[PDB]
């Protein structure tokens, strides 16, 4: 799966442990 980042493509994650919903 994508290890380069965390979340989807468009999803960003953040050490908030969400995923910056770019869309």
């Amino acid at each position: 799966e994508n290890f380069s980042g965390g979340c989807v493509a468009g999803y960003m994650r953040t050490p908030d442990g969400r995923c910056k919903p770019t869309f």
